[PDB]
């Protein structure tokens, strides 16, 4: 075997330990801030914020041919002056270790209009021409067209708590979010191949996108954990 | 803190870690059955199994007032000789010590007709006249009618793999299952108080139930995992 | 695999999850007091006290011939009231189900004088005609009579930190003792094979002794924790 | 709380998630191979290996004033061409990030001859003035010179276990050093303030020397773990 994890119950501004691009930053109050901000504290368009974690992860193993487990979850939130038009999402993933950012807006930063190796989970609060009717969750193998995805309840400023699995055995990944507030949860599955999809070794993180031409959202990640497992 | 966890990847014939009533028995094959059947391995109308872990949780506290957090899970299956045909379901539950077997079929040998201290996450098959349209998952505070519950996707002779958990600090119940030859998953979610609804110390098991007049399904356990802690 | 595994900061009086045998009980001050004492909290000569955890273990496999890895540790401290005369000493140790206490003083309530399946590790402060010179540790498989011993840097009323372990690959036992208000520290390792040892299901607990005829030391046990794998 | 930890019970060749620096590398055969070797196998004088890992550790806090528990482990072994004639040694240890080697030989690669901020658990095979007869184990608090040693019964060749322990709430450093093969063991322990001994942010790692004018001993990290927690 070989594993690894970490868990945060709050950011350090200037942590080590992270990696910060674009607009996204850590706010004194240990947030860790995806999208600018007004004074007033309302989202600025065209923004984009990434972070990764700086250990790379060993997700699979040529040789071998084993593949890791997963699983991740994080406190979040969002921000809507006007919750009639949202835009753009928030995106937790798995890049190649070289990763950084992509188109901004509707492609979350993860991908760029036309054809990096990512696989992600996506809380889509715009309905692109590729995605369906109200704002979801998908997953998305190599593509922003999801492969899967399922009504999402948000609630703006409430915070929502998500959890994400990957069983190497089945094949499967499994999301769920949940808000306490409001005593609400919804979940997904789907069957996605590491190996076809990554790189042996792969950076994870988030992104988070503001609308082209709206402020739709800010997006704030409050505590973050992680462990893996790469079995023999 | 106080703190236990256990898991059972098989069950072990006659394992002094848990305790059998009714029906419920542990098969060669490291199953742990809860209901009767025929050589043919068909179901018997009438039937009854529980199952307990030994030893007890201590799940809240007086004196300091604190609640446990715990989380569960476990891999089943069920067998309808006729799917057309179901009942009566499948319990998870906590309860006190010297818990014993309450009613049968629909009340899932939890409750009596009547008015035990018992919580329990349902997966059941037949509607009851406090049941709602199809199969189900539901939250179970002291009544077999569920605060809340949610359809149930199930699937014959297909393995569902659960998951239970319990935020003290929200008192939010979480329940999960998903069944990864389907890629298919449920969830539901809502508030419970442990303190009003149980004993500081408690017993924690599965439950299930046949048709009474009915074979319905039989209801096999195929592994089990829980942790817990209980803070100061 | 199998695997289960606890933590106790402190003693509940009448937890359900221990069993108390002889002398031995919980104090309203969370502590495990194994042997007798005076009001002035004076040790009462031949005492003897026992104290188990009620699930049982699964320590070997038949089927498998499977060997399950452990560690143990716990807090632990002794009062004399004259450290020039000390006895008789306290010990951890692995049993059958069924167990129940044996001789006292010198015996560490473990032993008969001629010839239960116990493997313990004891705190001995008291030459037998078998003991070595000197307050020490030791392994014991099926006897008194320790396969090896090393010196214990005993200090009255002071808190010493206990590590218990066992490689099952190497079936390889090591004991440690540290005293961190003296900066001090013992070790302790040896060969022991559970299989020729031990039944597959065993209780561990912790025995305590007095002086025959003087009262020696007490023996409070103050925290515990344990954790065990069983593998396929 | 901000927890890490990981484990490997090998070495990959190339692995990001490593820093090597001077001589050390890693071997086909997943060693951390941390001095050079002739084509025989024999150790080349004056070498110098150093290993560390790539995300650095948050070890304590100004705020909070919180500092952290850890842990750690690993298996490795020597080896002497001639057993009369040892040298220098390796260690474990804590270093600020921007950590580069210093002075070989007899200073282990981590100290220079006159007075970084280093903490450290040295394996010993050489008498130099500030030395202790014998091959020995010691506590590296800011300087070559140990604050506390302990003979190391070393076995050429031969596997040894180790582990290190960190309890803040002590401030008590405790190493424990096991060669299952020949059933002996040593262990040390001392008080060590990380506060005033290094950075809130530290990076671990393996330094390693080899014999000025003599080829002494190589040494190889076979595997590795760690865990560290940091409070509120
Ligand atoms: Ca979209
Ligand atoms: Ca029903
Ligand atoms: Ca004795
Ligand atoms: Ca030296
Ligand atoms: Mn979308
Ligand atoms: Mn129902
Ligand atoms: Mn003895
Ligand atoms: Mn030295």
């Amino acid at each position: 075997a070989e594993t690894v994890s970490f868990s945060w119950n709050k950011f350090v501004p200037k942590q080590p330990n992270m990696i910060l691009q674009g607009d996204a930053i850590v706010t004194s109050s240990g947030k860790l801030q995806l999208n600018k901000v007004d004074e007033n504290g309302t989202p600025k368009p065209s923004s984009l914020g990434r972070a990764l974690y700086s250990t790379p992860i060993h997700i699979w193993d040529k040789e071998t041919g084993s593949v890791a487990s997963f699983a991740a979850s994080f406190n979040f939130t969002f921000y809507a002056p006007d919750t009639k038009r949202l835009a753009d999402g928030l995106a937790f993933f798995l890049a190649p270790i070289d990763t950084k950012p992509q188109t901004h807006a509707g492609y979350l930063g993860l991908f760029n209009e036309n054809e990096d190796q990512v696989v992600a989970v996506e809380f889509d609060t715009f309905r692109n021409s590729w995605d369906p009717p109200n704002p979801h969750i998908g997953i998305n193998v190599n593509s922003i067209r999801s492969i899967k995805t399922t009504s999402w309840d948000l609630a703006n400023n409430k915070v929502a708590k998500v959890l994400i699995t990957y069983d190497a055995s089945t094949s499967l990944l499994v999301a769920s979010l949940v808000y306490p507030s409001q005593r609400t949860s919804n979940i997904l599955s789907d069957v996605v191949d590491l190996k076809t999809s990554l790189p042996e070794w792969v950076r994870i993180g988030f992104s988070a996108a503001t609308g082209l031409d709206i402020p739709g959202e800010s997006h704030d990640v409050l505590s973050w954990s992680f462990a893996s497992n790469l079995p023999h």
